[PDB]
């Protein structure tokens, strides 16, 4: 049974020979979407739809092992907002790519199933490798980073993130991280910081490494120590590791929120210069198909003024359409807007005077590659960068969760215990725990 | 005193040498075209494209300006018509006299631009008549095209990328002394040899339009273009077109050319591109609506490009009209591709889904001008014979209002060049045998 | 079922690729090999007089086993590069040792660890099997291959993959290369052949192509622009033609150095203009074993501005290592780039870093490339802005004397090997293009 | 007229307006660290470690340089020692006088700087005199320090940055007017703002050495550090490595000190490093002889540093001692990382492995001083209180012999600086609340 693995696991006398005898059970606890239920949400709007009524908890059978692939043992996972998107099936459902790509080979095919697993999160314990796996093996204290990709197309090979064939683990392949097993490439594998708990170390993952790659990698913005760095939505879940990285990298975040207790959030983290767009009240449009200079004029003078003068740098976007506008305004000559999301709406509107005469840039990223993710999460290992749980909810409770993110309810990281019974489990070096406890914790 | 005549005489003398020039004391005037203070409202409640730049232009005996450290008086024998020319001859989106005026503040030598009339242009091809305190890469009897940068760089922002200085002046347009003129006060550091094999019309054509290509194209600073990239350069046949695609093709990139005529097409053909596209033949509408975008027109654009390519996508697009295509320009750029813009002159809102953006990881770079490394090495491609002068029509200068209304309409495509002290066509050719070499290259425009 | 047998199915139009992959794997296949027995054989000898001759085997060997994300091609030709032809006479040491220790690693590395090494890193030909998980390629496709073998399971190489730790080098650290009639790759070596080309004019680029685009055109290397001047080491040679191709193509200005007549006139073909014969001209850039001659230097850099008209380089194309590094450092332009894929004349360089520092350049290192480098360069073949530069053939049985012409530096450009392909100029697929780039394809016959 | 006292006075009563300080008349002459022309012969035969500054080092009284355009007139209150004051005090490789001698052929102000006597420094903290014409970013009063690069940008080699600039010359040591001296000459595009936090000689301590470190590090145009680097800084307590060891932690990087003594040990832990490597203590000998290297030396240096980062490689080696590191420094680098150099202070015949170099995807950058937006960049850091000046000695202006004496010696770890019109230590600073906050650091070197 899984209760085996999990006694396995815990145990301070177990060796890699021993966890790798244990057998596999022939189904696991998992949280589902059904296919037969995909037109559930009939004329709704999308914010009128609760992922609690096409949230299910399944027990499902364990899939088959390929070749450079590895089950694991999950103790912990979280909430992320493509795993939301999946429960509601928007824009589509996600069995449409599931079953297309099912039809390539048999083994995308063990994915094409009347249920989805899903999840792009974990931390956990690696119970079986596949064939042509070296870099891991059974025993291993994993996290798992969520990109999927063949590198058959020789487009990725210079940064995998424009392979042609990439996956995100849990959204658009099946198996995913809410639940107590799941199968993912080994090259999806990380190794789990030695100071964290299984939901502090499953927490950063995608947004982490997104953050990571938009802000700091050469494929990114490149920040370097003394940039003013304008973040948006600075206490959400990207936005609170977009902060650390600028503060940890010697830049100058400046940090964008809704209210004064988002505020004292960033405060905690350690950014000075903080807007409350809220209080400040900007209207960077003034009915939606116009927008507003003199208000980017002055959202900017506020900028200036937090600054002693100096713009930005590098304007750390993902609100989109209703903030683009001002971000491109406010954006110093020579600089550069970074962007992963348009979470308001994503037909963009700027005033291109201000890119091109100013000799501005916009720069698109998406998730990380796995060298960006490595880095993103050793710097978690390090404790230069803290996983930002606001809030954990059991497996049980997966369905509550992600209506609380649909809902916008909590800030930072909402994770979810899988297999471990309690919170604050598989700590091994308690003394650098000790360390950052304030800093892991400012969150919750 | 010493007219420009004689300037002429002595410069077209056979073995007049530099130590002639150099003798030879300064004019006290000159032939300029001017814009005036007086008149900066002429243009009442009209709509652009009625305004016509003759009415407001006029042809002026002007005084020579007082020669500064780091200057250079140059005899100006051609010169081109640029659209920010256009653009001060109406009083578009204001007159320039408002800088001039303000930037005039700053010194004793910035206040010599502050005139009531405005002497522009902003290319050049000629001879360094006299050279201010300090300039030593430069001597009179030098044959010269000009760049149209003006930098002081007292700030520290341009020190790494000369079009970061906020103290920037494009010449003939933020200066006065413009090249529209048998005379010009420019920079030494806007200097640049003038090519041997053209002629000073056809060495005054590239200037401002091939170098801000050259950045936004070439430079590392732009797109960073690579032998094999696939480059869509809207308007190929225009004038910044007209240099992009030899760009492309002289670099061993593939231009997807996009025209809006037959004529147009067979422009870009003799320049040597293959994949050309008629977007009116093909009735694009990238706007269904005023307000709205129509993906299903951007998806149909993209269909013909990769029929174009044999299923390939654009690595590099050459933007530049703006709202009206940049929603498409989006869209067909290949994953981790570039779009580069130096412009907008269909409309500077730009709208475009930026879901294509992040999650295919593309890049919108903007680009403006050039600095003046990049301008000396647009300048000695032109040089080499790997790019060429496109001029199409060239004008007397007392014809410059003509020829401003010419480029105001639209009526010729690629550069429209005036002969400034120059008495005719096709003088100062220095290498006759380069020349032939590239003779049915330089005249494809004609 | 022999190779004749396989031979025979390919050129036939019904062979689908389910029958192609019907065919059982023959025996055997011949292949060109080296034997553990007698990396001995030069002992005592001078590099200069080791002969490949007396090492290469012609074999008939058992095919290997095919796993996950392999192929096995059927070899219509291949090429002699220098790490063949140095395996060949066994220097500095032989291959044999990293295939042993390498297939420590798993069982299919072990697959390697043989008493006889089929040698050779480049190839054209048809594919013949797909192992599990190989979706993009299939039995009867017309391939070439890069030489790249990566793993990719370090995080290392997902942003470049020439930075994976656990690289290997396909036919000189891995077993089952491209000299013989049967090849084991992975799928992701696998690039289209260019339809224009025989199968033997396909395969001789691969290797040392790829190695240039990386080092000259690709932005992992110099990163060059139109207009750049390009000094290019041995550019006759089988690396600098191709270097020499890409600055042309690429609208850059090439600076040929040659050591000879012959070797400048293969130059002024390609389409160079500037060329240094720095033997007519006698640079010794060493006045001695442990003393460099810095007027030496200057005099080499008064001759290209001579050239230029006043203009230093822009990027040096460096590989022969020691004689030229202190040259090539020295002339290059303030802000200029060093680029350097090799050391043929010795690997311990030495230079003046006043030179490097107080001017701004960079020396950059440069080794093989990255799938898509490969990929792109293979392409820039397949669009016909750059040519095949084979001066030679030899059929499979005479690969001996082919690696001793190359060992012996005899030839220009490339020597190509005929595999399974029964004659020259065979297997073009466009032979309107073909005629239209044929006096450029053959320039180094 | 007036003595330097009285200008001294004038600057510090608060009714003194800009306008004021500009209206004092200058003194008839000023004190100044000087070397003579007449004795450049002075240590013929000597070796370099015997040649004596305090022999060749005059305290002079010296008039005021005519003001040109574009440049100020500063009071300096304090200044530094640098190694190229020292090499000038000592006339190698050649005298200083060379140069400015050649450059004085230039102009008539270049010919200015062309004197019997050569007054040194490259580094000042201060207060604006007399402002020349052109000047607007600055005026007299303001309270400033130098970076000390000067160009002219009339070439276009400089315009995408300015250290490729043909006519670059260093302030102090190929200009005249140099900062160890009461008075100085600098062009306006030198002047940064001094640090409000900041004692006037811990103002003038970071300039040179603090900017070139940010250069060769932090910016694109050197290793364009992140964090998570593992950085490799030889002599880490050293001027230089003093700033790259400051930079390295406070962009959340790691560094990889080496040091030469338990002391130096110590301050390299003051800083904030973890990770430190006494290669004295452990006894490293990279070179066996003259002529022949060591790598199992090499592989021990690397087995040590995986032993401290936990087996990971170095991304970026910040070179400088050249020759003897050389080949260690490229064998420890991380595939596809970098070695950045800005000097060769062992020896500049470098020798290394280029197997290690090629095979394993690495870079070699060279790096010298700064850019002014770089030094802008490196100042605006210190004012932040993010990088701290590393004063360990200070001297006055009369024993700046012995400040050059013991830097030719390397007595001092960090920087020498130097008080000219200070009367004492510890004056300038005018936010007491931000110097307490960072109290501590700005004196981890005394
Ligand atoms: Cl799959
Ligand atoms: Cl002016
Ligand atoms: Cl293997
Ligand atoms: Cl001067």
């Amino acid at each position: 049974t899984v209760k085996d693995i999990l006694d396995a696991i815990q145990s301070p006398d177990s060796t890699p020979a021993d966890i790798a005898a244990l057998p596999l059970p022939e189904s696991y606890r998992a949280i589902t979407v059904h296919k037969d239920e995909t037109e559930m949400f009939a004329g709704l709007e999308t914010r009128d739809k609760d992922p609690r009524k096409s949230i299910h908890l399944d027990d499902v059978p364990v899939p088959e092992l390929g070749p450079g692939e590895a089950l694991v043992a999950v103790m912990a996972s979280s909430v992320n907002y493509n795993s939301v998107h999946t429960s509601i099936f928007e824009p589509l459902s996600t069995f449409g790519f599931l079953e297309r790509y099912g039809r390539v080979s048999d083994l995308a095919k063990r994915h094409d199933l009347p249920y989805h697993v899903i999840g792009s999160d974990l931390a956990g314990v690696v119970l079986r490798t596949g064939p042509g796996v070296n870099a891991w093996q059974a025993g291993d204290e994993v996290v798992a980073h969520c990109l999927s990709v063949e590198l058959e197309s020789s487009d990725g090979h210079n940064d995998t993130m424009l392979d042609p064939e990439q996956r995100i683990w849990g959204f658009e392949t099946n198996f995913g991280g809410l639940a107590e097993i799941a199968l993912v490439k080994s090259n999806q594998l990380m190794p789990k910081p030695d100071h964290l708990s299984w939901e502090e170390a499953a927490a950063p993952g995608l947004v982490n490494s997104t953050a990571y790659r938009q802000l700091v990698s050469r494929n990114g913005a490149g920040m370097k120590q003394g940039d003013n760095v304008l973040i948006w939505g600075a206490s959400g879940g990207l936005g609170s590791y977009a902060t650390q990285f600028a503060l940890a990298g010697g830049a100058n975040p400046i940090c964008v929120v809704s209210s004064p207790q988002k505020a004292e959030i960033c405060r905690a983290m350690g950014a000075e210069a903080i807007i409350d767009r809220n209080a400040e009240g900007y209207r960077f449009w003034k009915d939606e198909n116009t927008q507003d200079p003199k208000e980017w004029k002055r959202f900017g003078k506020r900028i200036r003024e937090l600054t002693g003068g100096e713009d930005i740098d590098i304007v750390f976007e993902h609100p989109g359409r209703e903030t683009f506008g001002a971000s491109v305004f406010v954006t110093r000559k020579g600089g550069t807007i970074t962007t992963c999301a348009s979470t308001s709406g994503y037909m963009h509107e700027y005033d291109n005077r201000y890119l091109w005469m100013s000799l501005k840039r916009i720069i698109g990223s998406h998730f990380a590659n796995y060298r960006e993710a490595w880095e993103a999460n050793r710097l978690i290992a390090k404790g230069r960068i803290h996983p930002t749980l606001s809030k954990v909810y059991s497996l049980e409770d997966t369905g509550q969760a992600a209506y609380d993110v649909h809902r916008n309810l909590h800030q930072g990281k909402v994770g979810v215990l899988c297999l471990a019974p309690e919170e604050g489990l598989g700590v091994r070096d308690r003394e650098k725990r000790a360390q950052h406890l304030d800093a892991i914790n400012r969150f919750r």
